[PDB]
């Protein structure tokens, strides 16, 4: 089947790529880049991020790989070799993880692996945060992440959020340094919200944000509004041999 | 149909147990304490988790209201005649929210509606916590607490947990006073569960355990293993207009 | 004596300081915004924050005071008349508080009143922190702020940072977002540091980075350190009437 | 000099309990546990803190030295040689920590070298905080805990304290998970106070406390108040070598 691999680009990526791409060549297994079933990305979870976004309007054609030079790994580069050998026989299982859509009104959407966060365009940062139409808190500090499940590991732990499990279909609003004192209030803890609960950001002063998605951050002007929901598509992982999220979540973190 | 109604027991929660009474009179709508379709607590969450921990072996025939002398409730006293009414013409809908079940080994079983709580008798705490049968941390601190969603604006909130709407069905872990030096290492961040998945709590030293269930709380010896997954039992509770959690999350803490 | 009077230029608070400038005109009790004995600030924080910056290089012959139009201040509009009247008398005694040194090496020296905060040029934030000439930790995160003893209400505590004394001559480093995984860590912990401890900042890729201190936020471009210390300048404010700083934090963040 | 020279117990501790005390009658050098000027402790923090618990009395008299078998420690096992023959010769100056004085009203006093904490006795746990005679905040929660500066490292931290220089005298409060609503408030950040200052914790209702003084834990009856306030004496330790509390902190925590 058709397959591409995407590198790292250091001298240990390229060569591993470079002997993948020979190895596979033994089956076939077509290499093309434009139409792939399968990405393979060696690299870190930059790289897979990158690799996602390039093939972000494929998702439900695509299952990805990804060897680590590392959380969306998977695999080692001395397995590689093996790797090239099930995925020539086609043994294995589809696992799919829910992600997140971002919406900015002035429409442009982002598809989120990890999380969307906002941030002011420097500065006082203060919006409005909507759930589902209803008026939830006026959030005041540095800014907010939503993340999807496999992101829960990445910048929403860094801020205090809960580790879900990707098999939950939802997004985690975090804070960012918020303000709380006698007249400022926010909520202080992370939210949860399920598939079709609808967050809206809106300005209160200042138009002007910073929104990142995944490794993407660019300069919004003139902003009515930022929307947030559990996107209908899925990304989808090949896999090979049982590697419990809480098993990866162990190996990045404890142990 | 039949109900029934608890109080606080203070001066104003009988007194309006008893108008109320007297207005069930009035339609029919027989009381009955021991086989109830509709269980009324008037008092706090306190009266409340009661009401629920009373009647928990009759969960599936049964619907809950609560009125507020007040996260579970719903309804303020000068509100009671309109839902005699309501209530007497049947104009309600269910909504079911997902609750937490915690087995003792050394079998004991429990349902929290809120949260399972684990402590020592006093006692350094300390234990292995196991996902899914994989050794996931050892932790150590002051104890643990698994959280049903409705149960994480309580303690869960308290120690730093994640506020789940009540549609996802899942339990949250959340850490009390963990320790972490270069020795001892927890994950430090509260974890949601999916429903069939079981976190398994196993003792190092130290066998005896303070095991909170809501309210009650009891001093267990010689502890096998605690277990706990999302209970195959649900809630219920009559509603008869729109409340949103997130609206009820906003009047709690916000204003 | 010498004074002036800053305001935040709505039109409440220019009228009030016409009034009190036509009140000290009563006694005399000069007028002079170059080398004033005592700087009266009528606005907010913002305002009294840049009241001190216009007057860092006078500090040690100036005392402050703040009306709130708030957590500098002291007096309330409606008091103004009395403030006149005992700053005229001269019935008063002076309480200082410590300040931070930030020094940039590419040297530039700032003084804060609240803290200085590190931030990267967007960029991952990476630093080495050394403490007295060791090596203490590599941070990775979102930035770092050192806060003085009365900055710990503010963007300090936002971080999860204590609240401290201002009798306590010391400065306070928070996290902004720190990543701790298997291969990062960070000490996860606000650090105090006494009079005399010097708190050294170090590049490791990035060599730019936004630098603030109170209000003001800068690129600076190729810098070799950043340096900490309490400085050796204090702030005098003038009082007049008891109000101890735990009344002050109680007033601001409790009711 | 007079000295003493206790161990964990364990058969590691004892035999280099026995090999230090040969090699002190090398020199002489007298032991005494009645009255020693040098109290050696081999184990843990534990063993230390029963060490510094066992001549509390003498404090102004003694200093204390630590082997690790560690956050108190200063020596490894195959460093003890060494130690012996330095603390033979006298080659070391002396460093002092201050220390926590709790009263408990009903007056009992109890010195604490890392912290005192306050727990209900099963029990709700509800107290106001009296901070110089000023009503500061009324605490609903787990507990609190009352550090000294080398306590930070301790139980403080792990309930999110900042870590201070023992160069500091001061003590610090945090909260064990403080409830927090549109109703209940407390600060919610921990507190840092200079010497001569006093926080009292009054009783709400519920007047039976389980209070801790380091290891010690004990259930008292019919309190009227908690009193904290850094004590007058100090504990005095042996060095020796430069070896930072800043550095033993990084060695404990970080690598
Ligand atoms: N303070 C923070 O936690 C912080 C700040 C900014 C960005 N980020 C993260 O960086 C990501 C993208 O940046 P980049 O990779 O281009 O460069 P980067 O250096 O900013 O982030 C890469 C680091 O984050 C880790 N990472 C990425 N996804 C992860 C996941 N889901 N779980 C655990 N760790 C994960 C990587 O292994 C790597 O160590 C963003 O998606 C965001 O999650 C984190
Ligand atoms: N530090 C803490 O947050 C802490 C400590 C112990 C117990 N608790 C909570 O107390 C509950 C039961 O105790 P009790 O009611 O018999 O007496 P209690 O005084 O210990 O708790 C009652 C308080 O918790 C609130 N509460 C109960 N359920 C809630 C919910 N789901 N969301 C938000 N607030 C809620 C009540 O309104 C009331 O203010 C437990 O289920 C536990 O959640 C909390
Ligand atoms: N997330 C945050 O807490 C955050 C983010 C950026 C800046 N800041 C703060 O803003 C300050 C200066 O900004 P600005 O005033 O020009 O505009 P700003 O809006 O960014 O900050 C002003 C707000 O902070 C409050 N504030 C200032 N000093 C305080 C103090 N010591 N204790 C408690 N509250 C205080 C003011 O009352 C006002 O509400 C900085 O010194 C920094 O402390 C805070
Ligand atoms: N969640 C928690 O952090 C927690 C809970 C209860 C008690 N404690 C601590 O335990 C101490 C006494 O208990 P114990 O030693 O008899 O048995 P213990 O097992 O309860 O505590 C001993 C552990 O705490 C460490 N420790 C002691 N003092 C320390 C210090 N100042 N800095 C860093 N680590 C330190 C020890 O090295 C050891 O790992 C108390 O003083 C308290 O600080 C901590």
């Amino acid at each position: 089947m058709k397959y591409m691999i995407t590198s790292k680009g250091d001298e240990k990526s390229d060569l591993l790529r470079l002997n993948m791409i020979a190895g596979f060549g033994e089956y076939d297994m077509e290499y093309d880049d434009v139409e792939p079933e399968i990405v393979i990305s060696i690299g870190g979870d930059g790289t897979f991020l990158s690799a996602f976004h390039q093939y972000e309007e494929r998702l439900d054609e695509i299952a990805f790989i990804g060897i680590h030079t590392g959380f969306y790994a998977d695999w080692r580069p001395a397995e590689a070799d093996k790797l090239v050998k099930l995925l020539a026989k086609g043994e294995y299982q589809k696992v799919s993880y829910p992600l997140l859509k971002t919406t900015v009104k002035y429409e442009a959407t982002y598809l989120a692996l990890n999380e969307s966060t906002v941030k002011s365009s420097g500065g006082p940062f203060v919006v409005d945060v909507v759930i589902n139409d209803i008026h939830f808190e006026r959030f005041r500090g540095d800014g907010l992440c939503m993340s999807t499940p496999s992101g829960t590991t990445a910048y929403n732990k860094s801020l205090g959020g809960a580790l879900m499990h990707p098999s939950i279909e939802a997004m985690q609003l975090t804070e960012m340094a918020s303000i709380n004192n006698r007249v400022y209030r926010t909520i202080g803890s992370p939210l949860v919200f399920p598939k079709h609960h609808v967050v809206s950001l809106q300005p209160v002063n200042d138009k002007d944000f910073q929104i990142s998605v995944d490794h993407l951050s660019i300069l919004h002007r003139d902003v009515q509004e930022i929307r947030y929901e559990v996107s209908a598509k899925k990304i989808h992982f090949a896999r090979f041999r049982s590697f419990p999220f809480w098993r990866r979540v162990h190996d990045s973190f404890i142990e």
